DNA sequence: TACGCAAACGTTTGCGT
DNA sequence: TACGCAAACGTTTGCGT
């Protein structure tokens, strides 16, 4: 039915009903029991396609995403749609997977159905990707993972990756290893680079030099880690400790390492970054830096809602702060008795 | 802008203008590039709100899922969204957490949406979920994840978890065991009594009696994994095989075993079910029944779109099936030689 | 005091000529 | 031959009385 359909039925106008269904004005006791009676035979479902035509706001949100499986992304998912409920909106997923074009699509395809804000998460952010997003610098949006503001016309959150990384390579130290090696993901991210480097100051404070052959890149999938561990453990000389970039990439190098023989962590110390929900049941459990994922979205999302109700004009950028969480992958290293 | 100011920026009437934007019928060339002169200028973009008021359709899917971070659904997920894309078509993401309430309103604001169809993830169907999902046989639907059909209004796609459960049971019977545990999923999920009668079937075949100490209900949950090989290997006689549920539950019992010292396969073996992205890097590899997520994606936004875009009216039924992906965690069992 | 009329949001399309 | 007019989709709201 349409809202033309109950007014009839209950013998009233349009406008009451509209009334009675949005409680925006008094309406008789009677009148709108009518109405809701009415409402209920005709099975009546306000049509929000046409509210939002006259109200201008869709009371939905965009998540522009890189990818939904990987289980950090997950994580955050989960979390922004919570937000989006509690406060009465509807999530629209799209994964990009770092394709340009895809990315522009979905952005169209977005703004089009007039999206009263865009969430972005798109990893990496070349300078095209930047152009395209300032075109749309009318809706409001806030990206939620990149190093600091990329853009003059979005909200950030910074998750500190590199207070992380440091964070890191400061534990390994203080456990007595001296020969460490990475697995960083793409130098092209935040969750990349940031990290990575965080890491590498610890290290240069601790005057521990880290060979070439013992850096070798991964991409957070677990087939990065395993292949990395294993050209890792595959040298003549080999580290004690490794700083691994993200968990998922870390199973992998457990996985790699059992099946060369080696124990973790009594021959090779592994700590890994993000604290995914699994990385307790890892084997063993996993000792990692934990990225506040649930405040990530939470904080997102209240950026947003403020540029949306509050009609905010100028970008904000709110840090969250990562912290390290002690399991079972780590072992005391040849230099903890020796430490002043 | 407008169509109404293109059209005036372009000296043309709208019905111009919407032509040229949707090719709907033939523009001269020298009109047809004022026009997209005008669109450029002015910063065009057509209203889906305003389209889908007239034409009837939103080009929406709403995915009422139970939750999204658990590796199982995740997957899925992403793979339902992929064909959205693909074919034109925007998700809206639902997760109702089993909870009546939170199903109702999800179901209430996608209605309102206007979504051209719902594709259903809910795990557990109760009579209550059932009654309201009725109440909106008139957009189209497919439960992905049920038994056989639930509803009569509704296409569904069956996973064949019966079968799944045999297939499992007979490689424990088939290497060597006949002292087996086993750790359901909820009794009220498909993939839960469905995968465990499937595996009960194949043992009564085998003569072999599975003494419920060796039976602990998982939630798919890793703790829940974790704790009940706990309770499991904590008893006087224990099984020499165990078949989990859910890989990501299986997750958790490795972690368990490895904890109390015992070693899997040589101690234990296991065996689990789902083939999660991920079940190769556990150590030791998973062996598990694989279920078909891509294509149970995939298979329902195609029985989705069908009914939406051929108006099927008959309820239909797709079988999907999972099959045996052997790994190294499952060893022959005592009586492997002693067989015919 | 309680309620209704008519315009309006941004499009598509029928039926012109 | 190529294009325009006006109605219409389902609501909200101003300004009545
Ligand atoms: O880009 C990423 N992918 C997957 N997991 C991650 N954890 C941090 N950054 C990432
Ligand atoms: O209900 C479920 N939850 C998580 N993983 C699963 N794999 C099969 N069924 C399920």
């Amino acid at each position: 039915a349409t809202i033309k359909d109950v007014a009839k039925r209950a013998n009233v106008s349009t406008t009451t009903v509209s009334h009675v269904i949005n409680k925006t004005r008094f309406v008789a006791e009677e009148t709108r029991n009518a109405v809701w009676a009415a409402i209920k035979e005709l099975h009546y479902s306000p049509s929000a396609v046409a509210r939002s035509l006259k109200v201008n706001h869709t009371k939905s949100i965009g998540l522009l995403a890189t990818s939904s499986e990987a289980a950090y992304f997950a994580e955050i998912i989960e979390a922004v749609e919570k937000n989006c409920f509690q406060k009465g909106y509807t999530l629209i997923l799209g994964n990009a997977w770092n394709n340009l074009e895809k990315q522009r699509a979905y952005l169209s395809m977005m703004a089009q159905k007039r999206v009263d804000g865009l969430l972005v998460m798109c990893s990496e952010y070349p300078e095209p990707l930047l152009a395209m997003l300032e075109e749309y610098r009318h809706i409001p949006m806030v990206v939620m993972d990149a190093g600091e503001a990329k853009a003059d016309f979005t909200d950030a959150v910074i998750d500190n990756a590199f207070e992380g990384g440091y964070m890191a390579g400061r534990y390994l130290i203080e456990r007595g290893h001296r020969e460490i090696g990475v697995i960083p993901g793409p130098l092209e991210r935040n969750t990349g680079a940031g990290r990575l480097a965080g890491f590498m100051k610890a290290m240069e404070e601790a005057m521990i030099k880290v060979p070439e052959s013992w850096i070798v890149q991964g991409d957070f999938e677990p087939e990065s880690g395993y292949r990395a561990m294993q050209q890792i453990l595959s040298q003549p000389h080999r580290p004690t400790a490794v700083f691994c970039g993200g968990d998922i990439m870390a199973m992998g190098a457990l996985c790699a390492a059992d099946e060369m023989g080696l124990r973790v962590p009594q021959d090779v110390s592994l700590i890994g970054y993000d604290n995914v929900r699994n990385a307790r049941y890892f084997t063993p459990a996993l000792t990692t830096i934990h990225q506040p994922k649930d405040s990530l979205g939470e904080t997102a999302f209240n950026m947003l809602l403020d540029r949306i109700v509050n009609k905010r004009e100028e970008p904000q950028s709110i840090e969250v702060h990562p912290r390290l969480i002690e399991r079972r992958s780590v072992a005391d290293g040849p230099f903890r008795d020796y430490r002043r």
